[PDB]
RNA sequence: GAGCCGAGGUUGUGAAUUGCUUUCAGAAAAGCAAUUCACAAUAAGGAUUAUUCCGUUGUGAAAACAUUCAAGGCGGGGCAACUCGCCUU
DNA sequence: CGTTTTGTCTCGGCGATAATCATAGT
DNA sequence: ACTATGATTATCTAATCTACAAAACG
């Protein structure tokens, strides 16, 4: 009689809400509230998630996060060395003074910057290592290049020279710091292939095409013939692209069983891809037969104007780096007796790990080259531990008490898939599930081959011995053939069939010498927890030394068996081990099953079923279906759902009874909701605004009283994935207790479909609404572009109508430009009654009478429908015109961080690590600070600098887009001349002239355009900006870092105001919000230098009113008097700078047209955004802007 | 969702070579650079000495948090710290 | 001042299937 | 001798703008 019902139009970022409550019976109804939420999202996403392209903030943060880490990673591995090396007295004095060593050890000593190799004396520098810079020369001289080299080649000198002679300590600690620097590329796992493994890159052409006869798609293919003896394996069909090319190939060969090189082939270019790129490099590399440091070396005696880092070795192996440093340190430690000092090492040992006297025990039996290679540079984490995420099992708890004085219940985790309990659990459940059909009749053979327990007793023997059963190899274990039966599954499909256990007897009996009775369960459990748990290469060899030393084996074959077996699928079950370790014994039959190997609680449940005694733990629908059991012997091969009911006493999961009387519980539900718990954080993040947005409405019209929400509408119109979860969770407000509403989610839920909506908006007349709340707009545009093709005139309605023209009919649809409809979507799915979706979605009658009395409720005499009430159509259009569309604003700027870091702690008189809460106050900034390029601040005298301004000037590549203008923005003028004589030379052609052959040829030819000039080859030029940039920091070189503001951080727009009435605008930056809210001050400065008292300051997201012009605001106040005309005049901030604050109509969600720089032309001109108002008076906003204050639901907070 | 790593790029310091402009006076210096090398920083900053980190996630007024969390015993694993399991509150 | 035009850090591995080559039972 | 099944690599895994901040221009 009366009715409460919610509709949630949930979005990509947009929930919009709408709550009626009519009385069907009278045709009576209506709408309590409307509105719509939008949660800042920008189009990239909204156009990316479809696809999927890093769609996250969180994957962004967590890319920085990832950066950052491998930077302290580095930058710790260089403390540690810098205490090394000062322990073995090898930092010079100049370097190592400047270095901490007893506060902040190994670090650098504030506001210096000091280099290993250039001693800093009385202002000037100079090279500390004279003599190898002048061994490097005469070996230049030798190679006959030149005699004019910098000094910081030196480097590689010493590198070649260290691997068979002395070099001084201070060099061979540069050494060491260099190879920190650049370690190779590595994979943590191992597990060397293929022996072979040829993936040759080779250079080879084609000789001859041969027709095979092979006739594909109307075109007979035909082959490739190279010069060694070489056939293509994949067919060619183009010849112009292959004859005689000399395409480059990664080619793979492989020793079979036959005993012959299965060579494949790749074709590949170089420099484009990485894999070509690090096999080239790799076989010349190996192909001079020596370092990785004297390859270098070599090249650039070669060619020294040769690029080494990023154009000749970009990446190899690790192994190659490593091989280098360890050649290093062995020559080095026969000459430096610090190396061999026993007394020395133990310092070293003490100093880097004083607290952990195992690690120094470990190392004890070491020399420095191990420290310095594979603990110090070379040390590589292994990936950090997932035990922790594995879910947890849903039958077995566990509950204690903590230190609280309260009981919580601690959770076990999942069995693993593979884990032999779990095998079994599955291969008894696939036996008791496998039944067999016959092909002539399609009769239950079954019952006839398997029904004594011996017959599953063989199956389940037969089974256990192979890894995978199948049609034939199951049918001949019975004597039955493919012809005449099968199996009641996919006849080519196979399933598990304890594959574990397979290959633990293959590789026992590979290892020969031994009796065919060492593989027991308890062994074979002992080998799956070595194999599983210890999945570390050197871990997993000396752990299968130790097991085969302990048991009677020999260690010969069997560690060569499973020194190379393969890791396992990440997997885990439903249950836990405790649960199939429970179950099992219900679950077996015969031999197997023993009635004292059934638990205490099992077995009494079991008595007592038997016996037929009266428990409150036991159910009628047990007697019902365990009638059968009238003995405990018939407890064999029972199943699943049996066997988990005499364990534990649940029938399957029986779910809750989750009932909310109060909006207190969604408060906690809120409180309590956990991050991550969807498939991507934005869905998570729309339904947290979502059920806000409900506590919210259910607070304001209805107190948060029980039962408020008689109904919940929740349709949407990749997506599909949140149109249940949400009626799950919004099931707990819209249950009945009577018994009648039973179900995961409520009957008072009902998710509807896009024909209904179509249907009732075209009847009631949504459409039209809509098109006439939107006419305006395009009445505007037709006025803008003084034409009259926005508006197409039609006869029948006696108005115009909304439309486009086809050339700007791309992308065009009326119901995306107004964010007002998420909450007509809202309104219409709120509406849609139980009748109207039966009678929508089953139209299909089959006679005329039974559906004719819904034809007389609902639909008017299949032509209308009755509207809800009489001025359905009228308060609905209104209700639209009266929306404020709210917008969520993240003014985040600054936050209390919390870093917890473990550390040794004196306890009871003992050191024992733990984790330790970082002291004192540390902020975290929640917005990107500025951009990521970085320019440098010149001045340049032939550039008039306006006072505020500065020149920022950073490197840009030289290509086609330099004209005249962009040559005038080049900081150089020598390189600005020569680029001119060169574009002029090629007729003032800048796609002629700097194209990268043109580049080239420039670069080849630079004296000709320099007026007879040597000029250095120009590939990268430095262009300057007058502009307003600002340091990124205060502390070293951070001074001289000139950013601009990241996207969307200008958050603040503040008007200060003189005594006399005049207004004065200044956007607020970043930085000094920063400063100010960590002060605890106001975000805003509410003062300026002038003197002049602030006003108010602007945000995005922040919705400001404009007076009409003859209007006076200043104590006007009531904020109820909110008709038509005055939400028509709410602006919206979007974006600032300077001295402009740009708006845009609340309403307005999508332009009609964007602007383009071709036809100049769009709604709201060049920026999308107008400083003034949309009508014509045109007048400017902050001049009289006043701010209203708005809710999640869109009222006016005065 | 997260973890283990890698290669460049950018700004700055230092250096070798070569340019345009200016001031001294073809010498010298400065401003702006180009090719190559070493190094520093790589969001401002804050702890720590563990082979540990927190800083572009989200919540909301507490400038508080979630994103980490017990006790014991019965075990596997290594040179072992540590890690992976079982057992009861 | 009012308005439009231009620039914005980028690349690798730790992947999936599809297709041909073998390869034993039949 | 024909068939179906077990396995290595080649190929692909997309195809990307958006919109703010501000210098440049009229």
């Amino acid at each position: 009689m009366i009715k409460n019902i919610l509709g949630l139009a949930l979005g990509t970022n947009s929930i919009g809400w709408a709550l009626v409550k009519q009385d069907f019976e009278n045709k009576q109804g209506e709408i309590l509230g409307m509105g719509s939420r939008i949660i800042p999202m920008s189009q990239d996403i909204l156009g990316d998630f479809g696809k999927g392209n890093s769609v996250s903030q969180t994957a962004e943060r967590t890319k920085y996060r990832s950066v950052r880490r491998l930077r302290e990673r580095f930058l710790l591995r260089r403390e540690r060395l810098h205490r090394v090396l000062y322990i073995l007295n090898f930092l010079p004095e100049h370097y190592a003074s400047q270095i901490d060593f007893e506060k902040r050890l190994g670090k650098f000593k504030v506001e210096t910057e000091p280099k290993l190799v250039w001693k800093n004396t009385d202002g000037q520098f100079s090279f500390l290592f004279q003599n190898s810079f002048n061994e490097m020369l005469e070996d230049f001289k030798a190679a006959g290049q030149e005699l004019k080299i910098p000094y910081d080649w030196t480097i590689y000198h010493l590198r070649k020279k260290a691997i068979s002679q002395k070099i001084e300590k201070e060099e061979l600690a540069w050494i060491l710091l260099n190879f920190n620097h650049k370690r190779g590329y590595y994979q943590l796992r191992g597990e060397d292939f293929e022996e072979e493994k040829d993936k040759t890159f080779v250079r080879l052409k084609v000789d001859r095409i041969v027709d095979s006869g092979e006739n594909v798609k109307g075109k007979i293919l035909y082959d490739v013939y190279f010069e060694n003896g070489w056939k293509y394996d994949k067919q060619v069909v183009k010849t112009e692209d292959w004859v005689d090319r000399t395409k480059e190939f990664i080619v793979s060969e492989s020793i079979l069983k036959n005993g012959e090189t299965k060579r494949t082939f790749k074709a590949v270019d170089s420099e484009k891809d990485w894999i070509a790129i690090k096999t080239k490099t790799e076989q010349e590399i190996e192909h001079s037969h020596k370092t990785v440091g004297t390859y270098i070396y070599e090249t650039l005696l070669q060619n020294p104007k040769q690029k080494i880092k990023g154009k000749l070795v970009r990446t190899i192996e690790r192994k190659f780096y490593k091989e280098e440093l360890r050649q290093i340190l062995e020559k080095q430690k026969e000459f430096h007796q610090e190396l061999q000092s026993d007394d020395l090492y133990n310092d070293c040992i003490r100093e880097l790990y004083r607290n952990n006297e195992v690690h120094q025990l470990t190392l004890r039996k070491k020399d420095f080259v191990h420290l310095f290679m594979e603990d110090i540079i070379f040390y590589q984490r292994p990936l950090r531990s997932q035990k922790s995420s594995v879910s947890n099992c849903t039958l077995e708890f566990r509950k204690y008490k903590g230190e609280n004085g309260a009981e919580h219940t601690q959770y076990l985790k999942a069995i693993p898939k593979s884990n032999p309990y779990y095998q079994e659990f599955r291969l008894w459940q696939w036996i008791f599930n496998l039944n067999l059909y016959t092909k002539d009749n399609d009769e239950n053979v079954t019952k006839v081959f398997l029904n004594t327990t011996q017959d599953f007793e063989n199956l389940f023997e037969f089974l256990n011995t192979r890894k995978e059963v199948d049609q034939k190899a199951l049918l001949k274990h019975f004597k039955l053939n493919e012809k005449t039966h099968r199996w009641n599954f996919v006849e080519d499909k196979k399933y598990p069939c304890n594959e574990t256990k397979t290959m633990i007897s293959s590789r026992l009996d590979k290892v020969e010498n031994i009796s065919d009775d060492f593989l027991t369960r308890d062994i074979e459990q002992k080998i799956w927890h070595i194999i599983y748990s210890v999945n570390d290469k050197v871990e997993y060899e000396k752990a299968l030394k130790s097991f085969a030393r302990k048991h009677h084996l020999d260690e010969s074959s069997f560690f060569e068996a499973f020194r190379k077996f393969p890791p396992f699928k990440s997997e885990y079950g439903s249950f836990s081990e405790k649960a199939i370790k429970k179950l099992l014994p219900l679950m077996r039959l015969g031999k197997y099953w023993n009635y004292a190997e059934i638990d205490k609680y099992s077995r009494e449940r079991i008595q007592k079923i038997i016996t037929g005694e009266y428990d409150e733990n036991i159910k009628d629908k047990v007697r019902e279906k365990s009638v059968h059991l009238t003995i405990e012997n018939d407890f064999q091969g029972l199943q699943l759902w049996l066997a988990q009911y005499i364990v534990y006493g649940r029938h399957s999961e029986a779910s809750m009874i989750g009932k909310w009387n109060s909006a207190n519980d969604l408060e906690v539900f809120l409180k309590d909701f956990k991050q991550h718990s969807l498939r991507n954080p934005i869905v998570e993040q729309v339904i947290t605004e979502t059920l806000r947005v409900v506590k919210d409405i259910w607070l304001k019209y209805g107190n948060g009283t029980k039962d408020f929400f008689n109904e919940i509408h929740i349709e949407l119109g990749d997506t599909r994935y949140i149109s249940k979860y949400i009626s799950g969770i919004l099931s707990n407000i819209v249950r009945v207790e009577d018994g009648s509403d039973e179900g995961v989610n409520s009957k008072n839920i009902v998710p509807g479909n896009g024909k209904i909506t179509t249907q009732l908006k075209q009847d009631w007349g949504l459409n039209d609404v809509w098109n006439d709340l939107i006419l305006p707009r395009f009445e505007r545009m037709n006025q803008l572009t003084n034409s009259k093709d926005f508006t197409a005139w039609n006869e029948n309605h006696q108005k115009f109508l909304p439309t486009v023209p086809i050339e700007f009919s791309k992308g065009f649809s009326k119901k995306r430009i107004d964010h007002r409809h998420h909450a007509l979507d809202a309104l219409v799915i709120a509406c849609a009654t139980t009748d109207h979706v039966n009678l929508l979605n089953n139209q299909s009658a089959k006679s005329d009478t039974k559906r004719y009395d819904l034809k007389k409720k609902l639909m008017k005499f299949p032509k209308q429908f009755l509207k809800p009430w009489e001025k359905f159509t009228v308060d609905a259009k209104h209700n639209l015109e009266s929306i404020i569309v709210s917008f969520k604003q993240n003014l985040r700027v600054i936050n209390k961080a919390t870093n917890y870091y473990e550390k040794y702690v004196e306890k009871d008189g003992t050191k024992n690590k733990e984790r330790v809460e970082q002291a004192g106050t540390n902020w975290a900034i929640r917005k990107p600070m500025h951009k990521d390029t970085v320019s440098g601040k010149v001045d340049l005298p032939w550039v008039k600098v306006p006072k505020g301004k500065i020149l920022t000037a950073t490197r840009k590549s030289l290509d086609s887009s330099f004209d005249l203008k962009s040559i005038g923005s080049i900081t150089d003028t020598g390189i600005q001349k020569i680029l001119k004589n060169y574009l002029a030379f090629k007729d003032g052609n800048p796609e002629l002239a700097f194209s990268p052959e043109g580049i080239d040829d420039l670069n080849k030819n630079i004296e000709k355009y320099n007026d007879g000039k040597p000029h250095q080859p120009i590939n990268k030029v430095r262009v300057f900006e007058l502009g307003s940039k600002f340091q990124v920091g205060q502390t070293g070189n951070k001074k001289g870092k000139y950013v601009e503001a990241a996207k969307g951080t200008n958050l603040f727009f503040a008007v200060y105001e003189d005594e006399k009435g005049k207004r004065s605008y200044e956007t607020i930056p970043l930085n000094e919000v920063i400063e100010r809210q960590k002060q605890g001050l106001t975000s805003v400065p509410l003062e300026n230098e002038k003197g002049s008292r602030l006003l108010f300051d602007l945000s995005p997201n922040d919705l400001v009113y404009v007076p009409e012009i003859d209007e006076n605001i200043d104590s006007n106040f009531v904020f109820s008097n909110l008709n038509k005309e005055k939400i028509s005049r709410i602006y919206k901030v979007e974006k600032t700078s300077g001295t402009e604050c740009y708006f845009v109509r609340q309403d307005i969600a999508y332009l009609i047209k964007q602007y383009d720089a071709k036809t100049k032309i769009g709604e709201l001109e060049s920026q999308n955004k107008l400083q003034v108002t949309m009508t014509d008076d045109r007048i400017r906003i902050t001049d009289t802007c006043v701010k209203i204050n708005c809710d999640r639901l869109g009222n006016i907070n005065f």
